């Protein structure tokens, strides 16, 4: 029997290419999915044409609510539903715009940047583990936590408690043989709305061809993450940001 | 006049004695209490009577909700109605128990442990700085958030969020000249909840004198960070742990 | 043509696993040894069977002194004769001892602890660019935050081989080559070591109450020096089974 | 009886403004110098004017060699023969250059850059705990230790050992009651040979103020460290940086 994973808004960008990388490797594949019906039913499609009933969706709003636990529980139900086991969850729903100190209410923001960015990993952890091989869960976090943007805190507080989750459950369910770790983009693949001449700005300053990191870069990373070549590997947090992280003001 | 400091949670243990330190020193404080209303006006009574009319109660629930923000923006009025300023603000309330991974409902364990120990303080760092000289914050952090507790995830979640707002909001708030900075205790005052022998196999790890700190060594820390000799200081998390996140398992 | 290796301390134990692994991968290995001669010359003469040609024995000692330099600029030369090139640098040497605070003279403890866990990677490190999938990968430690007692040059010389790693980043950069970490907590225990004591180090590793095999350590290598880690350079991947995350 | 402190490289620049704090406090000043005689003089001048027998000098070179140990000795020998005690080390001496790697021999870099900044730190810390109340030893690290310059290698090895030393020390020396911490400076004064538009250019990069730091801000925070008020405070490095490390590229 092939093994399963749980891939957390993997309709595109950098989630669709670890679901794509975790399916060439031979996962039966989960693609939640939020607003992206159409691009995840459409990823579905192509790697099901590849392989026949291994990739399904499943829609879920991540925002921290009473019903989260609920919603959480379901993503991993229905891995276990359509392939009857879950061996892996990467955690790479993000939610991410600035809520300047100094549109939406702060109760929104708040439980959109805490919930998709840490309480719903907390949760689909929780579920995951509770439903139980190369068992293991990877996290997407931040190589700049701790050099935050401008105007970012609440989403730089979500990633900060993401590492604290990463380094706990690592902690926890390393006597259930569940690993835990993380994998930490710099600058990867732009936000759809930025300008080139922006785009290129923010490249210039990557010490290692100052240039983003592909989708690929960063699916390399989780792909070595939950291989056999990690058995040993938990609570690690790989950055892979070309060096972004060391550069000094 | 003289400067005002608000203190949360500041009717008992460590933040009482942060407000009885920061009031030696000269501040007028707001003492800040959820149930602990009796503690409180006797502390704002013996603060009182060494100085007249510069101690000052204030009732507000900081678990996570709708009205998080109103009870935040309260917090920091009562300052302002009191005394005509608010110069310091000490993140210091502070909820703490297991939620383990594989009782209170979880959306109560995220309110609290989530709500209290990170939304609320980035509420009151808000609006601290939407109503601004020596201005600071000062946040209690945990000098073991790298070295988590078994079952802990969502306490060590919090702190590592509070870690994140601590190093947006310095520089954040940089420019309006508001220094933002956080004290990380070890042990403290162990669990009443706890026994003795119990007690001591914790404290026997801390290689400095084997023993916790006092709540006012504590305090030590924060009247550092917010005087005049600390005014080039922001970003900064001083440890208080008498070694003892440097002890190895 | 394949590409080429050197291994600083590749006779035995973690430095003989990477060796091994780069010559599974299909690299020519350089194996560099300062006592283990015997241990270096099988290894080559195995991995030659395998493949003719492909591994040679280097001989230098690592401590720090005025001849240092020559040594690893020599340690660099000796890929470039036997196989024309030198693509990968991993720094695996290592002296430990305890050196307290309060019969080796101090100023030969520094010599040792320090110059071949911090000083000859950074001259090799020199000699490895001036020369130029370039990278390096050093060996650093998990624990480098939680020191043992008694272990102040050993931990000085560990962490100075951090700074290494990412000032070596970001100075090379330009130059396309990567330069990344390997951090073990426990891998393979003094043999000397009784094991009612390996027991209670092992006891301490969260993920299977064991110490690392050198074969885990040397997959984190294989993995930073492929084409999957590209984009990977100032990165410090521990292996430590969560050892680091476990508070006294 | 007043209690006696090391200060290494106290001739000038933030040496000089430990050891006139120190001083102010009411400490017996041990001032060392390598090359700064006549600067070191005048301090200790200036010093006994204002208390008689409270200052010496003390030369040596603090490059590593095979005497190195011996040179360490006796700046801590030189404090008992004057004062009879030596309650206080301040490791400030620092060698400061560029080491790229692609008119000194390497040999004399490493010997410098690591010797200055590690090794006789390392070698005056044994000297100090092995000679022997409030002991405590200030390391001067580095804020920028983990975002270092292009060309620093060196200079960045050593203030790394740095960490490690303060660290390590800190565990080592606790059941002896010696207190081992650090003081993270970002930018403080800037080289005497740079030039004024170059010296702009990096000031303008510190969120606090758009400025260095003064000699006196750094000493403040040594001075909290030495204190009764830091009691509790072992491996702990402040960063006093106006926020400098946490500005991204
Ligand atoms: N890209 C970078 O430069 C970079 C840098 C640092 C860290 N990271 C981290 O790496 C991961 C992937 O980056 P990315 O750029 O590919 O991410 P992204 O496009 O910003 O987000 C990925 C997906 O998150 C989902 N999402 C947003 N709000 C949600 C909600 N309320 N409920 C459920 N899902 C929600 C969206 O799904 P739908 O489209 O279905 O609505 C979105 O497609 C993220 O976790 C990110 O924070 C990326
Ligand atoms: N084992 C662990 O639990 C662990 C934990 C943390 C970090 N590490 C690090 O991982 C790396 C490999 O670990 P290991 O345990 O396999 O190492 P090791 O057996 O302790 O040492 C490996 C080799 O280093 C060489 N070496 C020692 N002193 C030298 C000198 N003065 N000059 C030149 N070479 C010298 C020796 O070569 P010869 O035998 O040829 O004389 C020795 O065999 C090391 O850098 C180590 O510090 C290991
Ligand atoms: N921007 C900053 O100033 C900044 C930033 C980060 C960290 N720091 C750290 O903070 C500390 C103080 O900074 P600073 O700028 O005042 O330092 P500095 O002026 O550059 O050097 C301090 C003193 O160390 C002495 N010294 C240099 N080489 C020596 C040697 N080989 N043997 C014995 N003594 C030697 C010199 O003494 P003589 O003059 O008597 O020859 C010098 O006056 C240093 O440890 C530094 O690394 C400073
Ligand atoms: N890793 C990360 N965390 C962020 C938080 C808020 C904003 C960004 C961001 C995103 C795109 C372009 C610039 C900053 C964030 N990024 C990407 C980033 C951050 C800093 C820098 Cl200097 C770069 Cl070139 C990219
Ligand atoms: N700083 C901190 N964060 C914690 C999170 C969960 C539990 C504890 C804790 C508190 C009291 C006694 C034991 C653990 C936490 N503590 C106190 C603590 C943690 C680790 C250790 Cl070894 C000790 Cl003696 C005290
Ligand atoms: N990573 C590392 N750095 C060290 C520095 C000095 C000594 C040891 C060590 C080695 C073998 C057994 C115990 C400590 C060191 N180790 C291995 C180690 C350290 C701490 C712990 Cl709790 C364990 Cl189980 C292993
Ligand atoms: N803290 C520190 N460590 C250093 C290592 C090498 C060079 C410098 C340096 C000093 C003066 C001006 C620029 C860089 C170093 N500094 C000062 C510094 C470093 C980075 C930045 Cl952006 C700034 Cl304004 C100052
Ligand atoms: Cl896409
Ligand atoms: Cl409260």
């Amino acid at each position: 029997e092939a093994p399963a994973a749980v891939v957390t808004g993997a309709a595109k960008r950098i989630g669709r290419a670890i679901a794509v990388k975790l399916h060439q490797t031979g996962y039966r594949v989960v693609i939640h999915y939020h607003n992206s019906a159409e691009a995840a039913v459409s990823l579905a499609d192509e790697l099901n044409k590849e392989r026949s009933n291994t990739a399904v969706v499943c829609q879920a709003d991540l925002t921290n609510s009473n019903v989260l636990p609920a919603s959480c529980e379901e993503i991993i139900n229905s891995c276990f539903r359509a392939f009857g086991r879950c061996d892996v969850l990467v955690n790479n729903a993000s939610a991410f715009y600035p809520t300047p100190l100094v549109g939406k209410t702060v109760e929104t923001q708040v439980a959109e940047l805490i919930g998709t960015n840490a309480i719903a990993p907390f949760l689909l952890t929780m579920s995951f583990a509770q439903r139980q091989s190369n068992l293991s869960i990877v996290n997407l976090c931040d190589a700049m936590v701790d050099q935050p943007c401008m105007a970012f805190s609440l989403y730089n507080m979500g990633k900060h408690a993401l590492v604290g989750l990463t380094q706990s459950a690592a902690l926890e369910l390393a006597p259930y043989g569940i690993r835990v770790n993380g994998v930490a983009p710099g600058v990867s693949l732009l936000p759809v709305a930025m300008g080139e001449e922006e785009k290129d700005k923010w490249r210039r300053k990557v010490p290692l061809g100052r240039r983003e990191a592909s989708a690929e870069q960063i699916a390399d990373a989780v792909i070595f993450l939950v291989s056999g070549s990690a058995q040993y590997i938990t609570g690690s947090i790989i950055k892979v940001d070309g060096g972004l992280s060391l550069v000094h003001a």
